[PDB]
């Protein structure tokens, strides 16, 4: 497939890249965008010599904002009728983990693109913020909803009513990013994070996604059993057997489970 | 309105600021000071002239504790006949952001209150701490609920059953607080923190304020549903028109909605 | 009550200790552990002498996952059948404060079994992790419930689909634990902890973690009513008198009640 915006690839075994590819507005996420990431994660989410997805920006951009220019002429009832940032809301239906690697800016619909993925890789570079109040507006994809689930409401709070940035350092010390590293090593260790993951049990992995999704979902007593039905489920598989059994011989156990 | 316990100012143009003074008791939070601080925040709320309300005490201490002499001949019927704490739960209720400058002790109620706020600008002197267990009861206003949610669960449970202080940087480390500046920074970083969420448009932070708040509420779906519906609410708005063009013709925006 | 997978005694006044003492299997979380700690936390929650319990393992693990001898040749329904975990979620059953102190690995049902008690007191050595992907399963006993909702999504994800651990110091400061200390000084600081909480008011120590507790299972706005209930019927108590006329007197309290 032939996309405008984004640029896919295959750069290391099990993993596939996605590029955000728009650098004169700094990977700004417009209509176009959005479709062609969804479209090329469900992709690699049906592919089954990949495992794990990863998603990147420029080293200046991960995505600065959503399109204001697109943005600017909408209304309240074209928003709701074009059911507007739908698709960034299915690419959570996808089933294999998505790696954000983050550098640079990740402000606004990037920071919660940034959010929507399941780790965050961030550059030192890194600079998180939801500016949408400077703008006359609010976060529309889970830049009121996921960031405060991350780093508590203190921060949600001063990021979303002040426009402030956090850095990389801070937006890892508060929980919203998994892993800092030098700008210069952040698509090696996203690679290699990916294919970390994605040398792992398939179904163990769609496991343990759905349940850390659904931890958000119920309260505690209902996501542990939730989880607890999910692990004894797990039993039924070939590759609990073999990863186990490869543990105990104390050997690279041989995944095969689709 | 003149008041026993507070001192009410307009500091900075778009700020209005309330200043805990019991000096004797280190501001411990009595009956009065409820009814005094609500309002207070309650005119702050109405008067079109502010964006923004600061609390603050002294530099010795925002709040040591809910006042013990008064509490120490409670029963339980009386507290629940007089809907004891009620007030400070209708603080909740103020729609502009509410900004807790925290200098020295924030202790029981003086911690819950400045957690019950929307955003901490913490001095690197001030400490945070539920004592009620040392005096035989346990927190009554959120120091086990907003408490948890903000730091988690260890240290929550490590506060609240013996009595330690957490330090400014520990506390913003684990998410209690926004900020930490130098003590004799924190009244002119709250005033400006303050100013700049006040010249903001007034929906998008009664919109933000509002779905940071219903966070708390909701599964993540159904808080993700509630926050798209709000997003595409302020494409009904003035300021969002204004904002975003301001914006695109690289100007300051003039932000009029009320 | 002899035991053969764990050593049980009173080191010093005030708490119980349960020691896991499985060493040729790094303290490994077996059938027989996990009703033997049960066994002895229902024995010390029943002894009125006691205020609060440890649980620790050894200077190099405090639980190196679940037994995988024993699952490796699980099915789905014998572990529905068995009720597999349900030993350790009627720990959280137990009314008394329980901390436990971390040293080396905590990993897999171990980093789970930290993640149920109510303090966790790291080495500096302490390393956690939910490598159950690396073995073809997914976390059983809330290493996806307890973890995201104590560290945040992105560590969450980041343990559970890469295997990798957490330092003592990283899980400190994204809310994992409650307390780093030297390695040396562990079992100290944990004894020293148990003791401080095992001096305060019964019913104000169980008060507080059921409160703590129930900040998982409501949404805010019916936690915050939940703790007001709880906080009124405080009041009813001796303990509240005499803690708030001791502060008052400026002198030790003497609690009484049970
Ligand atoms: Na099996
Ligand atoms: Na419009
Ligand atoms: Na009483």
């Amino acid at each position: 497939t032939t996309y405008t915006t984004i640029a896919t690839s295959r750069p290391v075994a099990g993993v596939g890249l996605i590029r955000l590819d728009r650098p004169d507005a700094l990977n700004a996420l417009n209509q176009t965008l959005e479709a062609e990431v969804l479209d090329a994660a469900r992709d690699f989410d049906a592919d089954l010599e990949i495992g794990a997805i990863v998603v990147t920006g420029s080293e200046r951009a991960f995505a600065a904002g959503a399109d204001i220019a697109e943005m600017v002429t909408l209304t309240p009832h074209q928003a709701r009728e074009r059911n507007l940032l739908s698709g960034w809301d299915s690419l959570t239906q996808v089933r294999k983990p998505i790696v954000a690697a983050v550098a640079g800016y990740a402000l606004g619909g990037g920071c919660e693109l940034a959010m929507l993925c399941d780790l965050v890789i961030a550059a030192d570079t890194a600079r998180f913020g939801q500016p949408e109040i400077t703008l006359g507006i609010l976060p529309g994809l889970g830049g009121t909803q996921r960031l405060t689930r991350a780093v508590g409401k203190a921060k949600a709070m001063d990021l979303c009513l002040t426009g402030r940035s956090l850095t990389a350092e801070e937006a890892e010390r508060v929980g919203l990013v998994s892993r800092i590293v030098p700008a210069a090593d952040l698509l090696d260790e996203a690679l290699a994070v990916a294919q970390r993951i994605a040398r792992m049990s398939r179904p163990a992995g769609r496991a343990v996604k759905d349940a850390i999704n659904e931890a958000f979902e119920r309260p505690l007593s209902a996501g542990m059993r939730y989880e607890r039905d999910a692990f004894y489920a797990m039993f039924d598989t070939h590759d609990q057997t073999e990863g186990m059994t490869a543990f105990l011989e104390k050997r690279t156990p041989e995944f095969t489970d689709r």
